[PDB]
């Protein structure tokens, strides 16, 4: 029932996942389980989520009960800023397949085309911000292409099935495919109807480049966290347009912003964090929007971005 | 006087400069002498403009009758396209130099992040759009770095006492710096109050990385073209915003238009057609905007690009 895409590097990827963000380590085991029972395949993971350990425990459970094999669920999980030296990328690898508890993992994408200075391990993990000088930011030199081809390496040798990048603008993902031997097979990046970069999209669509939306309720996430921009945003849960159309086919706003990446050829992986939610946010591809329909959503993009590197240091990555 | 700019690499560059993009090949000539009698002493050339030769015949003259020197005038070019890959770069600024008749250029910058096919000089010059393959773009793959490589080559040298980019954006900038040796020293890119990109013109700056300025007059360039875009477009020069501004102080559109970037430590490089227009456009330091100059002219960034490599084939360096 949920539609997988056959990535560029010929492995299947299911176009519908789990997030693993903001995901409480408490409780994060019994809700992948729950996920597995409920038909997710594909978690969403990465290291500064700091809960691949027991996103791990989830899909061991699952697998020791026999509800499902290692084989079929797909795990997606990304290498911090600090990481980015290609001396130390096979190790934090290490320990994300450590955390995990795998061979390897499906997808291991570039989180962001920033490179923060080398912090050990063992002095803190994750690392988040921390750039081993107190609260201050710290930057090593370390040009992405560099960082690719330890990533391609790690593939030859069977740690890594496909390697993708995460926020990447459309200059830096062309020039990393005129040095890339294996491609990028997917592009990962804030998609939702207040920052639809709709050139961007259909740039990596036609250079072979699968697209995975994340943020796909767009403020509503941040608003969690307490940010000012997200909160005086208009939810898209409660907008004119958005529930209109929700209207017309008889469905939630909530399936209504999903369709509209899904329609598109675009993979999503909304966060479900309450059992009601695991159900709608995987049965919403029961409709189709018309051409009507996108020019009308089409209309709210006002570049609004709410996941920005240049809110931490000045970050110049969209600018 | 014309203030001076200190570059990264040492070198001293005039604020404010000629323009050389569609100066006849007929009358660059003595366009160029004039410009010289008039103070100019920055020109900003480039490959591309198909009249390098007729700009180098211009400084002679005026090198020849005694009025400057060759340490006295900054010349910049621009390595076009079809030059990315290594081994084409230097043949390129070789073209450049004998077309200039000089041994160095003051600046060299990499005009686009985008690598065209090959092309010999012989078989067309400038190529333009032309790939080799009748009106289809053709693509090498060449990452930036390589081609940067090359030009840090050139300077040791002796061949560019400074080197640089244009037309690239705050992410491409990031990654080039990780893997530069000598530091981009100047950054040129489309500037003017439709189309101000705040945050890259700061992140550039506390980067050391100097800023010159194109199009300062917004849709005018592109509207002696006529371009689509450009032609649809409210004229700064008419623009309420600018107009009140310019009463107040008594001066023209231009003026105006032009200090708005240089009170920025923005430089600037006028494109001069007409002998008061070309004194005028270096005369413009007598006064200074105040803060709520800036707050009213601000509010007139809508973000409207009129060089977009989008519209030759798609191509994602803005996007
Ligand atoms: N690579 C990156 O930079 C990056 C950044 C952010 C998120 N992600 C990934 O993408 C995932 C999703 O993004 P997100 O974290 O912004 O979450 P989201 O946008 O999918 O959901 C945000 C919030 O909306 C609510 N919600 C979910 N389903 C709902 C429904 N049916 N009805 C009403 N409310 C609903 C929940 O309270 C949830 O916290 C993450 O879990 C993570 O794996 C990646
Ligand atoms: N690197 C790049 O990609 C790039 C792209 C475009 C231009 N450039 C450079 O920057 C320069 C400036 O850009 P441009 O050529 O597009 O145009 P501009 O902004 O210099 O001026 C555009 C036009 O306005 C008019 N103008 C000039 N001075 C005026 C004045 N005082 N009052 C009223 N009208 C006036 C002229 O007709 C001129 O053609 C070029 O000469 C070129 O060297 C670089």
């Amino acid at each position: 029932s949920i539609p997988d895409i056959k990535l560029s590097s010929g492995h299947l990827m299911p176009s519908i996942g789990f997030g693993c963000w903001k995901l409480a380590n408490a409780t994060a085991g019994e809700q992948v389980y729950q996920a597995i029972k409920a038909g997710y395949r594909l978690f969403d993971g990465a290291e500064d989520y700091g809960n691949e350990k027991e996103v791990g425990d989830g899909v061991k459970r699952a697998i020791d009960e026999g509800l499902v094999k290692r084989e079929e669920i797909f795990l997606t999980s990304k290498l911090w800023n600090n990481y980015h030296d290609p001396k130390n990328v096979e190790t934090a690898l290490n320990k994300t397949l450590a955390d995990l508890k795998v061979d390897y993992v499906d997808l291991f994408l570039i989180h962001f085309p920033i490179a923060f200075k080398f912090v050990p391990i063992e002095e803190k993990y994750p690392p988040g911000f921390y750039c081993g000088d107190g609260n201050n930011f710290v930057y090593e030199d370390v040009p992405i292409l560099e960082t690719w081809k330890a990533l391609e390496k790690l593939v030859a040798a069977g740690k890594i099935k496909s390697i993708g990048v995460s926020n990447f603008p459309g200059a830096l993902l062309l020039d990393l495919l005129r040095g890339a031997t294996i491609k990028p097979a997917v592009l990962q990046v804030e998609h939702h109807p207040y920052l639809q970069q709709p050139k961007l999209i259909e740039f990596a669509q036609k250079a072979g480049v699968t697209i995975t939306a994340y943020s796909s309720f767009g403020p509503q996430s941040f608003v969690e966290m307490n940010q000012g921009r997200a909160l005086n945003t208009p939810t898209l849960f409660a907008h004119d347009t958005i529930k209109a159309i929700a209207a017309k086919y008889n469905k939630t706003p909530a399936e209504v912003l999903l369709r509209w990446a899904a329609q598109r050829g675009i993979a999503v992986i909304p966060r479900s964090n309450l059992p009601e939610r695991l159900v709608q946010n995987r049965s919403f591809n029961t409709f189709d929007l018309t051409k009507e329909d996108f020019e009308e959503i089409a209309k709210l993009d006002i570049g609004l971005r709410f996941n920005d590197p240049w809110d931490w240091d000045n970050i110049p990555i969209f600018v």
